[PDB]
């Protein structure tokens, strides 16, 4: 389990972000005020991370989420110190009404698009994405899958050097996709499947 947020250390670090109250009642949420002033996940923090997708060749990532409407908001995203661009990046889109995917490799961007994924309601809404291998299954609170499927297998944007040339950056996006709202409980977990997450908190 690699809880961004924490990690960061947002609610002892840096600004961007006022501490709210979410959906768990025993863990901060964060509304989220600048992008760019919380702090990244620390390099030791993300190859640990990276090593774990690098392992299960893919990932759970876990996130509680109070999005304004109409918008286009960036739930994390792994930017390049070189600064220029993202190799990695999710998105609740929501003028599409989706939750896009994108993924970078060799100067190649490619962006996929998990249909009928409408999270920018301005309430509270849970997602337990679900990326393994070229394959994406998300499931919002406890309403039915939606499936897309990557263009080139997730651990291949994944690589073993990550670390150094990009930092995981939450809340963040492109010049124009930086999270507008209440985010919470923004996780990664490892060796757990979607299916127990979905028991695990009573669907």
């Amino acid at each position: 389990v690699f809880d961004i947020f924490e990690l960061t250390g947002a609610a002892r670090k840096g600004s961007g972000r006022r501490l709210v109250k979410g959906p768990d009642p025993s863990s901060p949420a964060f509304r989220i005020e600048d992008a760019n002033l919380i702090p990244p996940v620390p390099d030791d923090k993300f190859q640990d991370l990276v090593d774990a997708v690098r392992t299960e060749k893919g990932f759970l990532l876990l996130a509680s989420l109070r999005q304004m409407k109409k918008t286009r908001g960036t739930l994390l995203a792994l930017e390049r110190k070189d600064h220029s661009g993202q190799v990695f990046s999710v998105v609740s889109n929501g003028k599409a009404g989706t939750l896009d995917l994108s993924l970078t490799v060799q100067g190649k961007q490619h962006v996929v698009s998990v249909e009928e994924a409408l999270l920018a309601t301005g309430q509270w809404k849970s997602i337990t994405l679900f990326v393994q291998e070229d394959r994406a299954q998300l499931y919002i609170d406890c309403e039915k899958m939606e499936n897309a499927e990557l263009d080139v297998p997730i651990q291949s944007v994944f690589t073993r050097d990550l670390a150094s040339i990009a930092r995981l950056r939450i809340a963040k996006g492109g010049v124009n996709d930086n999270f507008q709202g209440v985010l919470q409980n923004v996780r990664f977990v490892f060796g757990t499947t979607p299916e127990d997450i979905l028991r695990n908190k009573g669907c």
